[PDB]
């Protein structure tokens, strides 16, 4: 495979192959108890080395399902019901919000001696996450789990349990990250005393051996950005080439995916650049030929633009080009046209907002909004990250990325309120109103507290649609599908509060990046 301890690793090439089998054996273990085979395909997705056991967690569930697995318990155990429900769905299995409706009295509430389990509600709370439109238990779920949660006390559960809870209430599993589940699940897993010692050691070894890969790909990328130079010459602009490739690893975790990584990380320094630029450095006359550059894509005509936006414009028009080059190289197609539409319109977003800030304009959220996650840049990552994911181009697919299908913009609908939403009180309080959120409160004339609770349910909203169309009914691979959710999920670890905002940013990166794993003991 692309991702075996042979075509990365190579000895520890030979401690992993042992340790990796001896995993594989025991989630092929036909003898082992369901509800105890769950709880291991738990622990190893969570651990971070889902992706290595994809084929047999599927084998797995497939003997549950069809033996039935405890269809009984599921009236027994709310917890053995809980994580069943949440692990078959995400592998798409089909499963009905009614397979909790047993855990409900006359009047139709979840019985109260629930709570008493802390682990059950855990449980069930991570599952309400993988909900979709209509699934009002699940919802009624959550907001019951939540409740009960809230209250737990590290004196009530414990220490560790504890632990669990703040995690869970931080950000679910659902909407974390897969490398920062990782780091948390590893430490979290190695101190307790029951920790199955050849699987610990498996996920330290295959994290370091994976950051290992994201060192390398950093490397050279960041070769690039040095060549490139581009916030030395311009005083102004901002250097984000770390931020990025952590950003991207959030997309793309898979080592496989070092292109993917190194398309997005690249992307996204260049929209920090050119995002200043219009917002802050340039002025509107500049801003539109920039813009109209961008559209003819004419190098001949670099002249035509400011100094310092003609060094700007080479740098970007090279590095897509060079993109353009490698694909036609890879699959023998020409996908120019797509990447600069994409750029095409992301800087047509930008100045939209350029226009709206210098003219005083006051747009009512939905035309705010629907213009704010096309200037995320979010659709344009992901278009990146589709040529660069997925082998086989399919003309049907791009068409419909070029129209911004809902792959595509739904997680981006997330990007840009989880992003206004850290910066909503002070743009605020600072009289601004280029800010979701403060469109919200004037277009629905409310309180800033109400105009937040609306966008966060405007989230949970967005994640239902979306965990539809990975579910089923989809014209795109679950691969991309997953990596365009992806960037949901990032921005969510993104844009937090935390310790300090900076500190535990600064903390992950290092652990995501920079910092190995302490070594197994
Ligand atoms: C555009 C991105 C992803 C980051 C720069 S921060 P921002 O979203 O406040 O910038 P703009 O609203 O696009 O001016
Ligand atoms: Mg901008
Ligand atoms: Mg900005
Ligand atoms: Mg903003």
């Amino acid at each position: 495979n692309s991702w075996d301890y042979d075509f990365l690793l190579s000895v520890y090439k030979d401690k992993a192959k042992k340790l990796e089998a001896e995993v594989r054996r025991e989630i092929n273990n036909e003898k082992a108890e369901f509800l105890t085979l769950l709880e291991l395909i738990d622990n190893v997705q969570r651990l971070g080395l889902g992706y290595r056991f994809e084929s047999d967690i599927r084998r797995a569930l497939d003997r549950f399902v069809s033996s039935g697995g405890f269809d009984g318990v599921t009236k027994t155990s709310l917890h053995a019901t809980a994580l069943s429900f949440r692990l078959l769905r995400q592998h798409g299995f089909e499963v009905s919000q009614e397979a909790f409706s047993g855990f409900k009295d006359q009047n139709g509430n979840f019985l109260e001696n629930l709570k008493e389990d802390t682990k059950a509600i855990l449980s069930l709370y991570e599952a309400s996450f993988l909900a979709l439109e209509g699934e009002n238990i699940l919802d009624e779920a959550r907001v019951f789990a939540i409740s009960h949660l809230k209250e737990l006390s590290e004196e009530k559960i414990g220490k560790e349990l504890a632990e669990q809870v703040n995690h869970a209430l931080e950000l679910p599993l659902h909407r974390r990250t897969q490398r920062l589940e990782a780091v948390w699940s590893i430490e979290a897993y190695r101190k307790k005393e029951d920790a199955n010692q050849v699987l610990l050691e498996l996920a330290i070894l295959d994290y370091n051996m994976i950051q290992s890969v994201y060192q390398r790909d950093l490397r050279e990328t960041s070769r690039w950005w040095r060549r490139v130079g581009l916030a030395t010459k311009l005083h102004f602009a901002r250097d984000r080439l770390i931020e990025s490739f952590y950003w991207a690893v959030g997309v793309a975790f898979e080592p496989q995916y070092s292109d993917c990584r190194n398309s997005v990380a690249k992307m996204f320094s260049f929209v920090t650049i050119i995002d200043d630029i219009y917002d802050v450095y340039g002025t509107l006359d500049e801003l539109e030929l920039f813009t109209d550059a961008v559209e003819r894509w004419d190098v001949n005509a670099i002249n035509d633009l400011p100094d310092y936006m003609k060094l700007c414009f080479l740098a970007l028009y090279n590095t897509i080009n060079e993109i353009a080059y490698d694909n036609l190289k890879d699959k023998g197609e020409n996908i120019l046209p797509y990447l600069t539409k994409a750029w095409a319109d992301l800087c047509n977003a930008f100045l939209q907002e350029a226009k709206w800030l210098y003219n005083k304009s006051t747009p009512t959220f939905d035309d705010y909004f629907g213009n704010a996650w096309k200037s995320s840049s979010g659709p344009l990552q992901l278009i990146f990250a589709y040529f660069a994911v997925v082998q086989n181009i399919k003309k049907e697919e791009i068409e419909n990325l070029q129209k911004y299908h809902d792959i595509i913009s739904r997680p981006s609908h997330i990007f840009r309120l989880c992003n206004d939403l850290a910066s909503a009180s002070a743009e605020i309080a600072r009289g601004e109103t280029a800010n979701s959120v403060s469109c919200y409160m004037r277009t629905k004339g409310i309180s800033e507290e109400l105009a937040t609770e609306s966008v966060m349910n405007l989230i949970d909203e967005t994640w239902k649609k979306m965990n539809k169309e990975k579910l089923g009914g989809s014209l795109f691979a679950k691969p991309f599908v997953e990596t365009a959710i992806n960037l949901a999920r990032q921005s969510h670890c993104t844009y937090h509060n935390g310790t300090s905002p900076d500190e535990l940013t600064r903390k992950r990166v290092l652990s995501v990046i920079t910092e190995p794993i302490l070594p197994f003991e």
